[PDB]
């Protein structure tokens, strides 16, 4: 295989991949424009798409990503499970790299919230989880190696595509509101029913109907779950406060190579506010206007759901702007790629089937550019 | 594992299993009543559910079943592909038993048309395919080992559940009619579209839209396929003539153990005709009446879609009736188990969620009885 | 010229959608495919109609709407009611089937399920008015709907209820009226108020209509302030024991009206004395049937799927007399309780259960022929 | 009292569903959410209506239905037509918006897409009758619908077409009228004739209504014998060049009627001289637009998504005069061709394209205000 470290692509919020997608549904990594996993494999590259929770928190998604790669049964931590009120153990993953350990590395590419998930999992690998450490010391038992800390030389690169490193007003003012969270969780409850084949990612909260449980008792049982009031969900983590908590508990690993990509899809109106361009995917037309009418000017330019000031880099970690041809092989610092003009949040993954300005060849070059950069990380070591 | 030979369960017509089922859809092997693959594994048994074409012919399904077990890329045969006008190569399967060969055996359990599929594939293993042999002699190239013949000691048992060994009038008078076949194929065309994640089993006929092909050209392209007029489809094979072709080209293997199971779900009206019982799954209410009003009396009693005279055994192969406690360890002869009164065609697989007379415990005992019989085949050898 | 002197008005229950207001594929409420009540009764020479009123609203809101369905005009829920519960005073405009409806021109009212209660409340309005609206008009002026004035009699010739939860149902107390289930119902109503929706689930007076230029984000935010989420002014509450008893405690017998109830039983005594649903109970009531059948009071267990037998026979302490199915049911001022129908569940009364082939259409046709023959005998004996 | 002396009747095109006959979630045909034509024009004081006619039927079947939508009564397709094409003679009964419609009481007719052709054919019926029905009645007797007699004038004041394929469209010849696509349309019609369906796709005169007691198996078998599967008496054929030309060759100019066309262009000249769809063309016409734009004759390539420009301007060899958008359009007996609207695709005329935020509602409101102002000027100048 042409890349020496496996590339793992990490979908964001709402993402469903592989056989976990519904019967008719767009293919997350590339749409019908560039089938990323398919084609990059055809070109001789070793690539994989992680399947992690679509509605869960960054913490819960970061744990699940680790088991997708390593294999095993998900262990969210005994302290975490106790503090937020959900199950400790989850799905079991075969694992794309059973012998993943210090020495065998991966490249991590994340779109949207996948970027935040990749950061939080590397943090656990490097610095551990101090609550699970204090718990395992005080009550014995077993601790997942994800929370032990001390592990290095396992992640070669972290690359983010339209990742809300600083959150988004579309979460604060819409997605994290009571009424909207109730809609998301009602969808999860329904997709937990005993006929359902797709996992929306919150079954650790109880959203799995048992085969001889009536829906009436299912409603009654899960209405007592702590999810309805919890911050351990994706909608909270995507808020400005939610993302600042993650910025404040993560740090730069001097050995990893960091890159961000950002799209802008708005245009300035005669008053200074930003409105979605035409061809901004129609489902983000309203969130784009919420972001674009912020009271702070520097928070207005956006890709539909992420303001540009959020996508460029975390606001408390160091960064350096980079041109499109400048080798992005620096380690320990966020290299901020030039904002791609005209790309909305989902043009990065090709699922905007209504935008005939964004064609396949363009997306193939973009993903070939990312792979090329990663291959240069491998050679400069 | 408690069974020395793997058990492979083979769904019938319309069946979708595993991650090939739509988002909300009943689980084929057991419904919500007894999760066959799940539970039998829990009990220490090695079991698998084959995923073969849901609308394809017995020939096409038999080829695909062989590759599901052995692994590899489906090869329908160069003569067959040329004669019926569809692709020669199909899906690639990982394979549950890569080293399957004379010496390592499987048990085969088939529901409905899966029974006919299991018979046709064993026939190929034992006696080959004379057309593919004559073709490979005349044009060289490669022949699949499925069509070579001479292979024995690879199938320990063949068990059928409500299998239409002699066809069904529900195919002759409804499912194989022009108008109905056009509906089935239109569904396959639509499920071939570029957003679709589920394989209905006729893509070798061209029913896969290419990613940059408009639906308008897709319609135009596949309207030229030979499927619309072909007999190489499931609806033809389930007809009385269709099944008699299969009976006339299969034979008993003296070393395999053969068993049939049959349900009756009709009751006799005051004129001699048969009407569906209440609790006969409502989607077979009309087909049940078509079968039950046949002009021949012995063709009327039925399970909803298969007449009892069809399910008991092929009409030209030898048989012996057997009690429910009689050891069914005889080889080379169809052992006809006692007709289960009150079971319709889908009570055998537990998906009749509207029949509260058919409970889980009853289905668990049935599948435990089949496994027990198979374990006795293993020990008497 | 119609064979019945007074029009028969059939009034659907909770969740019922009729006529053009039903989804593109959806069963036909009055008769399913088994006996098309309106179609077939019209073919026989009878003047019959299908009222269309709120599927999820309170008995009060439904009773007002039923009056305007018959009379015609813009729905007026009352200024006092609207201010008390926090919804709009005016609703839809109806064409009206009897624009001339007035003392002397009567109707026969036939209600299924909640329809039975709605029909009772509308007659209370005609005879006695609504005390709170009368007092509001006396203190503030303005216009008062004549529905709320009282004194309007000889407008209803009969009231016939089929499987009506006169005394409530535990299926509402223990499930339908729970917090989680009211949220689901109200979410469904929010969604079918969206700007592309053609069907009216009956709660738009609470704000559940999305404006043409309003985003769904802003719609969600506007209606989340509606008092419907915490209000008792809805069907789920009125179907509880307390809700139905409040109606029982504010209605009275009209001595000129012919009252008749029909009741089904679809359960059987299990081993301990509890009731479980029969084979063939429509499967959507399998769990509600068990909830009712396992009540702690034994007299409350026998049921039709969703309505206990003791609730359908008659309002708790209103006068009643048990009748045989064949004797004349022309007594006035008293609930004539027809014998309990064995094997009929709650929806066997309206034929929509297409899965149950045991209940054929001829039998449902005889059942409606019986009601019309009874109604024709009310007319002949006044 | 209405500001327009003659009612305006808007007539939808192919596939159009209006009012209560549309699915539970489905865009509103006349104006989308951008400008609710009927609602807003009524609010302004204008008497306007939304005709409801067959979505998939021929121009002939639609023109008959339009007449009964206006006049009232049971649709009579004609004994001769019914015997020739093999469908039923009688269809639905309409309430009628102008039961009094008769020489002296006029209407303004405004058609979008196929609606433009339907409106033309109905006026031919009123003025000249239908020769084949007249001859059938002379030879066999019986009753002949007055729609088919001829001699009924001064009933139509104006005919206005918006994006009407007067001369056909290659989108029908090369796609919509193909064997495979007609089968899909007819299958959709079979299915929405099923016994649970509430929406009428316009082909039930061909047998596509499942009886209440008939199994779907038997329904499929009965309607598979219908002549609709091989008939030309349907919209798909009438929208081809030959189909539209047959209508052109059997219509004539009425000297008292005011004729007006509007046309959109949504394509741009590609590198070779072919036309490709603009960014913002409604995506369902992306492929049809390219089919039209790559025609071998250059004058046939410019298009709005589904109708070529040369087809919308006016019927091929019927008299026409090009007008500016501001001059009085009160000439009678001649197609007044309004200037081609740049950037408007086929559905921008009716506002249903919710994805295209560039075409806002104020602009669509001005467009309908222009039509009504033109219609009011027809009335003032007679
Ligand atoms: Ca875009
Ligand atoms: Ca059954
Ligand atoms: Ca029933
Ligand atoms: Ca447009
Ligand atoms: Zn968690
Ligand atoms: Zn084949
Ligand atoms: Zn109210
Ligand atoms: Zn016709």
């Amino acid at each position: 295989p042409l890349n020496k470290y496996p590339v793992v692509f990490v979908h964001g919020f709402l993402g469903l991949v592989g056989d976990n997608a519904p019967a008719l549904y767009p293919n997350y990594w590339g749409g019908n424009k560039f089938k990323v996993i398919e084609e990059l494999r055809k070109q001789g590259y070793n690539v994989h798409q992680a399947s992690v929770s679509a509605f869960g928190s960054n913490y819960d998604r970061a744990v699940e990503l680790y088991y997708y790669i390593k294999g095993g049964r998900v262990d969210y931590g005994a302290a975490h499970a106790a503090k937020y009120g959900h199950e400790r153990y989850g799905k079991t993953y075969k694992g794309i790299m059973p012998n993943w350990e210090p020495g065998k590395k991966v490249h991590l590419v994340g779109h949207s919230m996948g970027g935040q998930t990749i950061r939080l999992m590397e943090e656990f690998l490097r610095n551990g989880n101090k609550e699970e450490i204090a718990y395992h010391k005080a009550h014995g038992g077993e601790i997942s190696p994800l929370f032990t800390g001390g592990h290095n030389n396992m992640v070669a690169s972290i690359t983010t595509l339209a990742t809300p490193h600083n959150g988004s007003q579309a979460a604060d003012k819409f997605g994290n509101t009571e009424a909207v969270r109730k809609i998301m969780f009602a969808l999860n409850r329904f997709m937990g029913n005993k006929y359902s084949n797709i996992d929306l990612g919150l079954t650790q909260w109880g959203f799995k109907q048992l085969p001889n449980e009536s829906y009436i008792d299912y409603i009654k049982r899960v209405s007592k779950s702590k999810i309805w009031t919890s911050d351990d969900n994706a909608a909270y983590d995507l808020t400005l406060d939610g993302s600042a908590k993650l910025n404040n508990m993560t740090s730069m690993n001097p050995n990893i190579t960091y890159t961000t990509y950002t799209g802008v899809s708005s245009h300035t109106g005669p008053l200074g506010y930003e409105n979605p361009d035409l061809g901004t995917f129609f489902l983000m037309a309203t969130t784009s206007r919420i972001i674009g009418h912020d009271a702070r000017e520097e928070w207005r330019k956006n890709d539909g759901v992420v303001p540009v000031i959020s996508s460029l880099h975390p606001s408390n970690q160091p960064f350096v702007n980079v041109t499109n041809d400048e080798p992005a092989t620096r380690r320990g610092i966020w290299q901020v790629k030039p904002i791609i003009q005209g790309w909305d949040h989902v043009d990065f993954i090709g699922v905007d089937f209504l935008d005939f300005k964004r064609k396949g060849a363009e997306l193939a070059n973009f993903y070939t550019g990312i792979i090329n950069d990663l291959l240069r990380v491998e050679a400069t070591e």
